[PDB]
C-alpha cells in the first residue's frame, strides 16, 4: 500500500473571505479567469526569461518558452500549462493561500462596495477569478530550486499541499480547472478562442490550443 504525505493548510481568513464573495455573488464577465490565468503564465515565463540573460543554467530545465491550453470534455478540465519560472514549496504556500498580499484587502473590500470582477489582476489576486468557473483547482509546479508539488482546493477554507505523483514536468506550472457543470462553453474550441483572441491577443509567447475530436 502506497503512502502518500499531505499537508492541509486554512486560507488566511482575508483571502477565504475574497473567495467566498467570488464563489458567492454572480459576475457577468466570468471568462476573465482565462486572461487572468493566461497573464500568470506570461509573467512566470517573463521571470525565467529575465533571469536566463545572466544564468543560462535556468534553462537546463527546458529552454522553450510557451503556453498549452487543453480541454477535456469527459473529464469537464481546463488546462493551462507554462514553462514558466516555477514555484518552490514555499513560493506555492505563501503565495497560494497562507498570505493576503496588499490588494486581497483592498479587492475584498471593492467587491463588498458592489464593484465588477474586471480589475482582480490589476489587485495581484487573479488567480482567484478560477473560482468563477471552477468547483476545484489544482496547480501543478516545478521550479529549479524545488521538488515538483501539486496544490490543491475545493475552497471552503481550505487547501492542500502535496509531493506530486502526476506526470513530470521539467520546469513551468499546470493549473488544471475543473469546471462547474453550468460553466463547461469553457471546454468548447470556438469560446477558448474567443477570449484568447478578446483577452491575450498581446502575449508575447506561443499559445497551443488542443482542439478535441
Ligand atoms: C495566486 C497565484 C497563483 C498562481 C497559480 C500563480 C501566481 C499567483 C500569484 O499571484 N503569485 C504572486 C507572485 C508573482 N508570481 C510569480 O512569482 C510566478 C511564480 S510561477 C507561477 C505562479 C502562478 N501561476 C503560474 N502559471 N506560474
Amino acid at each position: 500500500m502506497e503512502e502518500e504525505e499531505v499537508e492541509t493548510f486554512a486560507f488566511q481568513a482575508e483571502i477565504a473571505q475574497l473567495m467566498s464573495l467570488i464563489i458567492n455573488t454572480f459576475y457577468s464577465n466570468k471568462e476573465i479567469f482565462l486572461r487572468e490565468l493566461i497573464s500568470n503564465s506570461s509573467d512566470a515565463l517573463d521571470k525565467i526569461r529575465y533571469e536566463s540573460l545572466t544564468d543560462p543554467s535556468k534553462l537546463d530545465s527546458g529552454k522553450e518558452l510557451h503556453i498549452n491550453l487543453i480541454p477535456n470534455k469527459q473529464d469537464r478540465t481546463l488546462t493551462i500549462v507554462d514553462t514558466g519560472i516555477g514555484m518552490t514549496k514555499a513560493d506555492l504556500i505563501n503565495n497560494l493561500g497562507t498570505i493576503a498580499k496588499s490588494g486581497t484587502k483592498a479587492f475584498m473590500e471593492a467587491l463588498q462596495a458592489g464593484a465588477d470582477i474586471s480589475m482582480i489582476g490589476q489587485f495581484g489576486v487573479g488567480f482567484y477569478s478560477a473560482y468563477l468557473v471552477a468547483e476545484k483547482v489544482t496547480v501543478i509546479t516545478k521550479h529549479n530550486d524545488d521538488e515538483q508539488y501539486a496544490w490543491e482546493s475545493s475552497a471552503g477554507g481550505s487547501f492542500t499541499v502535496r509531493t506530486d505523483t502526476g506526470e513530470p514536468m521539467g520546469r513551468g506550472t499546470k493549473v488544471i480547472l475543473h469546471l462547474k457543470e453550468d460553466q463547461t462553453e469553457y471546454l468548447e474550441e470556438r469560446r477558448i478562442k474567443e477570449i484568447v483572441k478578446k483577452h491575450s491577443q498581446f502575449i508575447g509567447y506561443p499559445i497551443t490550443l488542443f482542439v478535441e475530436k
